[PDB]
């Protein structure tokens, strides 16, 4: 069991093994960049804030540990290490997670290099590939946007969650529809891709209602087939009252873009989540012919998330979390 050492960073106490050097704040859990003096590579180390404060917190701690221990894909954050100072369960009250440091996020790439059609094809391919793997474990990202995308200098990408966000949110998450299918994340990819093509935020809503108005101006007011599914008496009368926007002709909107990009955008940015292309379908889209390889778009091992429907005690969440810390095997 390594020797730990205590350090102070922007008001936070950090106890990590010696192995991890040159800590410097990256944001606020909180996250430091560090040098792994054991393998020679830069890492990001996340310290979980108040992991066991609530039942909701204690569960979310367990969730994060479980999810990350299961993600083993090129385009999704992976776990290099997980550790705690605590030599036993009684002492246990802090959690740290370790991943590969990617040096920049996608907003950074976007505000200071105008991207080629070839770049957009590569970056969105990678999001979809990571997303196929995510979706096959039955997991929904729900908060996909450029700041949750890590990119290196070869423009290689991983999907992650640092925890407006609204600009990339599916209109149904902002109406609290509640079931949500995995294409919520495909609506996000549409917003990300549009902005990679344009250099501009597709939907810069000022707030929650402006967001929705902006979306409705692009895609139009809901079609009969969609109105049809609004089981809620509620919505329907309100929507029919609105300025009855027709769906904008996307070719006209994303003018000079590759026509396969446009066509892929029309298949992601559909109001009706039942009609949006899946991550799998999208990888087979002709827009990605240069990068597509059906033998190299792997799906995840079965993910046991029976724990999600469980209501347990803080002490149980914590002890479960501890066993997950103990059982961690690092990758090669
Ligand atoms: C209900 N719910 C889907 C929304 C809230 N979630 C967020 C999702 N989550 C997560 O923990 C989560 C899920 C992820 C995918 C993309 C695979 C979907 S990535 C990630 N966490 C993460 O990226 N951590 C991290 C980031 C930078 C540096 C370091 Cl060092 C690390 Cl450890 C688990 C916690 C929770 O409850
Ligand atoms: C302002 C009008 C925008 C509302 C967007 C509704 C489109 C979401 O799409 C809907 O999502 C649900 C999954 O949560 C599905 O159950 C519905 O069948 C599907 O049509």
């Amino acid at each position: 069991r390594p020797t730990f050492y205590r350090q102070e960073l922007n008001k936070t106490i950090w106890e990590v093994p010696e192995r991890y050097q040159n800590l410097s704040p990256v944001g606020s859990g909180s996250v430091c960049a560090a040098f792994d003096t054991k393998t020679g590579h830069r890492v990001a180390v996340k310290k979980l804030s108040r992991p066991f404060q609530s039942i909701i917190h204690a569960k979310r701690t367990y969730r994060e540990l479980r999810l990350l221990k299961h993600m083993k894909h090129e385009n999704v954050i992976g776990l290099l290490d997980v550790f705690t100072p605590a030599r036993s369960l009684e002492e246990f009250n802090d959690v740290y997670l370790v991943t590969h440091l990617m040096g920049a996020d996608l907003n950074n790439i976007v505000k200071c290099q105008k991207l080629t059609d070839d770049h957009v094809q590569f970056l969105i391919y990678q999001i979809l590939r990571g997303l196929k793997y995510i979706h096959s474990a039955d997991i929904i990202h729900r908060d996909l946007k450029p700041s949750n995308l890590a990119v290196n200098e070869d423009c290689e990408l991983k999907i992650l969650d640092f925890g407006a966000t609204r600009w990339y949110r599916a209109p149904e998450i902002m109406l609290n529809w509640m079931h949500y299918n995995q294409t919520v994340d495909i609506w996000s990819v549409g917003c990300i891709m549009a902005e990679l093509l344009t250099g501009r935020t597709l939907f810069p809503g000022t707030d929650h209602i402006d967001q929705l108005k902006l979306i409705l101006r692009l895609v139009g007011t809901p079609g009969a087939e969609l109105l049809k599914k609004i089981s809620s008496e509620s919505a329907r009368n309100y929507i029919q009252s609105l300025a009855q926007m027709p769906k904008m002709n996307f070719a006209n909107v994303f003018i000079g873009a590759n026509p396969l990009a446009v066509d892929l955008l029309e298949k992601m940015l559909v109001l009706d989540s039942d009609k949006r292309i899946t991550a799998a379908q999208a990888l087979a889209h002709a827009y990605f012919a240069q990068y597509h390889d059906p033998d190299d778009e792997p799906v995840a091992d079965p993910y046991d998330q029976s724990f999600e429907s469980r209501d347990l005690l803080i002490d149980e969440w914590k002890s479960l979390t501890y066993d997950e810390v103990i059982s961690f095997v690092p990758p090669p």
